[PDB]
């Protein structure tokens, strides 16, 4: 997967992407699904945007996220 990523999922056309609305440093901050409903921002104001395909998921990335920074996977 891409060096300097936990998650390592790069988005399939179509595929959704979740940023949360509370904690993003910006909309370009997104999980993949399963790291989303697995995480503290799935009670938050979020934003699903379907990927045009590419893009990847910032699990884990502490910088992105103004709390919560790893999903139950990625504990
Ligand atoms: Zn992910
Ligand atoms: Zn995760
Ligand atoms: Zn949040």
């Amino acid at each position: 997967g891409p060096l300097g990523s936990l998650c390592g999922r790069v988005f399939k056309v179509g595929e959704p992407t979740y940023s949360c609305r509370d904690c993003a440093v910006d909309p370009t901050c997104v999980l993949c699904m399963e790291c989303f409903l697995g995480s503290i921002h799935r009670d938050h104001r979020y934003r699903m945007t379907t990927s045009g395909g590419g893009g990847f998921c910032d699990c884990g990335d502490t910088e992105a996220w103004k709390e919560g920074p790893y999903c139950q996977k990625h504990e």
